RNA sequence: CGAAGCCCUCACGGGCAAUGUGGUGUCAGGGCUACCUCUCAUCAGCCGACCGUCUUCACGAAGUCUCUUGGAAUAGAGCGU
């Protein structure tokens, strides 16, 4: 809410979570806010995911401003448990990162482009 | 480093845990990279006392002889242990 500056449509989110499921089974992904933050800093992040229902908002608060000064694209997910299932976890995840995509590189590229147009 | 983890249950199974269980590390700073050497430190865990002290208990030597006084010798005098 405080870190959210744009509303991502349900259709764009469906595409994004589908792309994340094939990103773990082919390439590699990072699960958890700590591992997402280190990826943006180490530069090894292609597309970063962040949940909208994070209480407290502090945990994830930094991701939008950090990704902007590191050129890493980001997208918002409405629910926390859906991002966890998409990353391949029984639990939820406040944030996930795609560390080098796999057979989804063409999809991720377009998702990164659809978000830039949405400001 | 990143689920490699913890709890309940005989098990089955359940619960916890990416908002981080668990590994590493804690100023002889540590970590990462590159090598040298090596450990007996530390932490976890097993076993598990002596002595001493306090209390309680068992065992444990040698006269109940003489005379006088006395209601009564545990007294006096005598002899003995
Ligand atoms: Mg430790
Ligand atoms: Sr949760």
């Amino acid at each position: 809410p405080v870190y959210v500056d744009f509303d991502v449509p349900a259709d764009l989110e469906d595409d994004a979570l589908e792309a994340l499921e094939v990103a773990r089974d082919t390439g590699a992904v990072k699960k958890g806010t700590n591992e997402t933050t280190k990826s943006i800093e180490r530069g090894s992040a292609e597309l970063v995911f962040v949940a909208e229902d994070v209480q407290p908002e502090e945990i994830v608060m930094h991701i939008p401003e950090l990704a902007d000064e590191k050129g890493v694209p980001f997208i918002f997910v409405e629910q926390q448990d859906d991002l966890g299932h998409a990353a391949g976890l029984e639990v939820g995840s406040a944030a996930a990162a795609v560390t080098d995509a796999g057979e989804a590189d063409a999809d991720v590229e377009d998702i990164a482009d659809k978000v830039e147009e949405l400001r």
